[PDB]
């Protein structure tokens, strides 16, 4: 089955889901001298006041901090969007060093690491059927760099112990994911995918340009979870992220001037 080594890794997907060379595939580079900036994009409105945390999952290729998604408790919309979309879950991807991670690059650099919280369209009722539309999903990247750390996300890393193996969760209760945003919502947007299998062309991506510092000990922290499971031989979850795909006849927009 898929992953990140030399037989399973991104260059073998296309032999299981052709769309990976498709025409809209994510990441991508993001080339800061030629991103437009678009003075009809709207503000970003997050709103994660009400949000109900309630599970973390190690799948055996990231963790998931799983969310409560059966009402409209929180939302992404404005921005480049079209409507109301609701958070289901967010997850990382992340390097066996500092300078390598992401999957999004800007300008080629790689940050340590990368957030996506995921949300599906509330127009199309549930996330099966949105994954299924080319506006189905929003996707917003945070970039990770290794400095000061991160007060809110110290609670995700104190459960990852817990979680250490593919196939374990954890009840995630009332975690905040407001403690994961920078201080700026300047982003650049662009049509995109699914950046794991099965790279369903679905996605709204919105990636802030402002990443968040999260310490050298929590970045560590991520590292010793497993993409094995129980009473299998150790593989460190490291290096689970798709490098950047072609742009292909995409444009990528700025928020901000
Ligand atoms: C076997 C199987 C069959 C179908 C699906 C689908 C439809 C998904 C899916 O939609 N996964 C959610 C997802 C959310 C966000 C991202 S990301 N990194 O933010 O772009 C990537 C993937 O996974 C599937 C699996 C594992
Ligand atoms: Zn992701």
């Amino acid at each position: 089955h898929w992953g990140y080594g030399k037989h399973n890794g991104p260059e073998h997907w296309h032999k299981d889901f052709p769309i990976a060379k498709g025409e809209r595939q994510s990441p991508v580079d993001i080339d800061t001298h030629t991103a437009k900036y678009d003075p009809s994009l709207k503000p970003l409105s997050v709103s994660y006041d009400q949000a109900t945390s309630l599970r973390i999952l190690n799948n055996g290729h990231a963790f998931n901090v799983e969310f409560d998604d059966s009402q409209d408790k929180a939302v992404l919309k404005g921005g480049p969007l079209d409507g109301t979309y609701r958070l289901i879950q967010f997850h990382f991807h992340w390097g066996s060093l500092d300078g390598q991670g992401s999957e999004h690059t800007v300008d080629k650099k790689k940050y340590a690491a990368e957030l996506h919280l995921v949300h599906w369209n509330t127009k199309y009722g549930d996330f099966g059927k949105a994954v299924q539309q080319p506006d189905g999903l929003a996707v917003l990247g945070i970039f990770l760099k290794v400095g000061s750390a991160k007060p809110g996300l110290q609670k995700v890393v104190d459960v990852l112990d817990s979680i250490k193996t593919k196939g374990k969760s954890a009840d995630f209760t009332n975690f905040d994911p407001r403690g994961l945003l920078p201080e700026s919502l300047d982003y650049w947007t662009y049509p995109g995918s699914l950046t794991t299998p099965p790279l369903l062309e679905c996605v709204t991506w919105i990636v802030l340009k402002e990443p968040i510092s999260v310490s050298s000990e929590q970045v560590l922290k991520f590292r010793k979870l497993n993409f094995n499971g129980e009473g299998e031989p150790e593989e460190l979850m490291v290096d689970n992220w798709r490098p950047a795909q072609p742009l292909k006849n995409r444009q990528i927009k700025a928020s901000f001037k």
